[PDB]
DNA sequence: TTTTTTTTTTTTTTTT
């Protein structure tokens, strides 16, 4: 027999009852969906976590589908539970969702996750075939839906329908008024009739679900929409988005007939158009809520559209790097270029909710105008499929990209950001969407030359690449930041580390001495060095701390398209469900390290010689930016271009790594029994893997 | 050339560790003040007093002002070491807080505090600029803020401003709701309108800053503002009673905005004001907290 | 005592 039928025979006439159970044989998870956690005592001193998630074991002989207590939600915070594990459930309880006619749902109240499982089949069959039903829904409360794993912004799930296809509907009989004419005439006017608009921004998904509110999938999409008499914000209410959002994309003709229209929203604003042309309704919104027929919204095609109506045609505002070296900041932008890198899938927390997360990553979009990369913050647009599965050698197109610039700093920041509005498309050889406009051809062209030419641009994926690079005096950096937070205690560093979620990165300054540099050989005459200082004050340390350790997925690793989906899974945020691995999958050792050095290990001496830290110090600057004065100093963690060397072809005569591990330790050397301003990098990797790499040394 | 210089100079490199200046020199006690004595380890049987002094010894060249070890509290609490004094300092260490950037700190760890000076200069300048700036903090701590030197409800220190005066707030199109109008909607507005409040009693100041907790300036004011004929215990959290407390007086018709409202707390005790025909709302209290736009009390 | 941010809302009259 089964230890879960065994377990739901033991505790299934004893709902709401902490149960050990009588025998406790390791299960393999295959799951974590998370939803929102409702329907509970918020009375409760520790507030209840704001998320649940449903874990679903298997045993061999069946797997069911488990809600994990929510105590334990911090297990999935830290990445512990993660799919395909060895868990063992040390405490088991029943529970009847009254809402629904099932049985039991095994709750883990305790469990002890353990290593990953050699055996992970996902063949084993349902024990409760409801858990195996084709709407894969959270196991409590009513007609609930999961959310993604980690942030609130990715579709997930199956509720997510994608198989809308334009439909030809005649406009005999249809009045599709203006849309200056509605903002006109909508305070008077009882039936607002029908609308001919096309699409021209489409936004990332808004959660808006709060815990205990009689709310079914609260989404919301906002659209901009332009029709021959102006533009207006068009926004998608609940229930819509589910069957629309997926299938809906700029350049769609709609035709809306059952709407509301309202006063529209002062604290969010209307995006500019690409055009100017186009008037912009602003006293006007136009919400879409589902109806009982289907037919408030209707995908007409291009080949119905007619000249005569003059619809807005999708205009796009590309700029190449060259172009971009000379707008101003917050200057909307598009860019169309090559995948030269791309960096892991970190997440911040949300300033509104303590509770949620964005996901974002770096990625060095590349074009020929210039030999400078777009350095692009690639928030979630809510389309996984392509922001988790994003790979360099890709022709890659984002739609609305704010232009962000900080010249205060002597590197001079200029890296674009992607907005609410913004669009993400993979483009394949010849432009695939955007082919007409001049500059997509033109990057096309480049793209044939360099291919003919026999060059390839060096390729990179994943890694440390902490982009924003502090400024060259400690005073430029914590202008920004308050006094009372500038810095920290070498003491208080551990509840810092230990206080970060799955690929949550934090910045911190330290005020110490630096006491002993060691050199590391990384890949595959002096390289340690210790300060009279730490002999001395080494046996009444306190607590020293020891991180100076580099994780094996820390090191950027030149990309490999044969082994394309092995790299990019390396780097992703973690699966919410398992998938079995095609073959056997290579070593993350086995790639070359686009890094052209070995890491170093510093320990930091705080001001009061009672407390220590071991930091690990990971420079991403190649010789040749040393020569050329690329960087502000040797203790420092990025040259000013902030990108990887580009077909390095100059090493002949430059320095090896070896002469500039021996001069970052000469520099080190020289702060004996200095008062330095360290700056830390705290990002933590999951599973209870945090990195804390050196940044910046500010010396006196 | 200084005591001050000297002992400092000796003992600038060795951090936490207790050595006899090499010379024992009178110092006049310029001033003395009180702060929490939190960052302390409250593991210790006898746990260490709640509050630590800080004493601006001056020499006839400058005044740096030093940190007295709390094992010396007693000094002042008999006021044994006072303003004035001359005392003998038999042991110093040197403190570094790492929450500031700055040189190090002369812990004073032994006093033989003697009589009062015949000659005590006020313009002797200052040794370390940093102890000179303007906005007055103890020299522990990164947000830190002086007590009161005996009493903890009297606003002590440059933290507490009288700055501010009436400001021509413009009614066109504010919407200004009655307090009886959150006390029947106030759990379901989900953004609470603008009011327009007066002053009916203004009570004193409430210090519940404890050693452990990490607050920054605890000081919390209950204020009976009644709009129209509601009334309600306005109570001000956190650094807004330090920005707000020396300048408002009963009488004041303020304009509260992004606000929040909560339950009465179940210890409060709402004083009945002096007109009977007001309605008494003990139900639900207004809370304001220092929003980043200094919008949130305005007073016309 | 402490304690912040976010959106959600549907419907059968007028003629002069």
């Amino acid at each position: 027999r089964s230890w879960i039928q065994k377990v739901l025979e033991q505790i299934m006439d004893s709902p709401r009852q902490c149960v050990t159970p009588s025998e406790v044989v390791p299960v393999t998870v295959l799951a974590v969906q998370r939803y929102l956690l409702e329907d509970e005592p918020r009375d409760t001193v520790p507030k209840p976590p704001l998320y649940c998630y449903d874990v679903t074991i298997s045993d061999g002989v069946y797997q069911e589908k488990c809600y994990l207590d929510p105590s334990l939600n911090s297990l999935v915070y830290q990445n512990i539970l993660k799919v395909g594990i060895q868990m063992r459930i040390s405490r088991v309880s029943c529970l009847y969702n009254e809402k629904r006619i099932g049985q039991g749902i095994l709750c883990i109240d305790n469990v002890h996750c353990g290593e990953t499982s050699d055996s992970i089949s996902l063949e084993t069959p349902f024990r409760n075939r409801a858990h195996q039903e084709k709407p894969e829904r959270p196991l409590r409360g009513g007609k609930s839906h999961y959310l993604a794993l980690w942030n609130n912004e990715d579709p997930y799930g199956d509720i997510w329908l994608t198989d809308k296809q334009p439909e030809e509907h005649n406009f005999s009989d249809t009045k599709i008024i203006s849309l200056s004419h509605l903002e006109m005439t909508w305070t008077n006017r009882r039936n607002f009739p029908a609308l001919l608009v096309r699409i021209l921004h489409k936004s990332k998904l808004r959660y808006y679900g709060k815990p205990d509110k009689k709310m079914i999938e609260p989404y919301q999409t906002f659209l901009e929409v332009a029709d021959s008499s102006g533009t207006v914000s068009v926004i998608m209410w609940n229930a819509l988005c589910p069957e629309w959002y997926k299938s809906l994309r700029v350049g769609l003709v709609l035709l809306l007939q059952d709407y509301s229209v309202k006063k529209s929203y002062p604290f969010r604003i209307q995006p500019v158009p690409v055009d100017p042309q186009i008037k912009l309704i602003s006293t006007m919104e136009i919400c879409l809520n589902l109806r009982d027929p289907p037919t408030n919204i209707i995908i007409i095609p291009e080949k119905q559209v007619k000249p005569e109506w003059r619809l807005p045609k999708l205009n796009h505002r590309f700029t190449t790097r060259s172009e971009l070296d000379d707008m101003p900041e917050n200057c909307i932008c598009d860019v169309i270029g090559l995948l030269v890198f791309v960096g892991r899938v970190q997440r911040s927390k949300k300033k509104e909710n303590r509770e949620d997360f964005w996901s974002y990553r770096w990625i060095h979009i590349a074009d020929g105008t210039s030999e400078q990369p777009f350095i692009v913050e690639l928030f979630s647009t809510s389309q996984p499929e392509i922001f988790e599965n994003i790979y360099p050698m890709a022709y890659f197109v984002c739609t609305q990209l704010k232009v962000v610039r900080n010249d205060n700093q002597v590197p001079k920041l200029l890296y674009l950001t992607t907005t609410n509005e913004s669009g993400v498309f993979i483009t394949g050889h010849r432009g695939q969407p955007y082919t007409y406009d001049a500059k997509v051809k033109n990057f096309i062209q480049w793209i044939r030359t360099k291919s003919d030419s026999g060059e390839q641009k060096n390729m990179v994926i994943g890694g440390y690449y902490p982009y924003p690079p502090v400024p060259e005096t400690f005073s430029k950096y914590s202008s920004s930041i308050k006094v009372e937070s500038l810095l920290t205690a070498i003491s208080e560093v551990r509840k810092e580390i230990e206080d970060l979620q799955y690929r949550e990165q934090k910045r911190i300054a330290i005020q110490g001495i630096i006491t002993a540099i060691k050199y590391i050989p990384h890949s595959s005459i002096s390289d340690r060095w210790e300060s009279q200082l730490w002999r001395e004050k080494k046996f009444g340390l306190i607590d020293h701390l020891h991180y100076s350790r580099v994780y094996p997925e820390s090191i950027p690793r030149k990309f490999m398209f044969e082994h394309r989906k092995f790299l990019s899974d390396q780097y992703n945020s973690q699966p919410a469900k398992y998938v079995p691995p095609e073959g056997r999958p290579p070593k993350l050792d086995d790639f070359k390290s686009a890094r052209s050095l070995g890491h170093f290990e510093v320990t930091i001496l705080g001001l009061n010689h009672e407390i220590a830290i071991d930091v690990a110090f990971l420079p991403m600057y190649c010789p040749e930016d040393i020569r050329t004065s690329q960087i502000d100093t040797l203790l420092t963690s990025m040259n000013y271009s902030c990108a990887y060397p580009q077909d390095t072809t100059g090493n002949d005569r430059l320095p090896g790594p070896r002469a500039v591990a021996g001069d970052i330790i000469k520099a080190a050397t020289e702060l004996d029994r200095v008062h330095i301003v360290g700056i830390l990098d705290i990002c933590n990797l999951g599973n209870n893997k945090v990195e804390v790499y050196l940044h910046k040394i500010y010396s006196p």
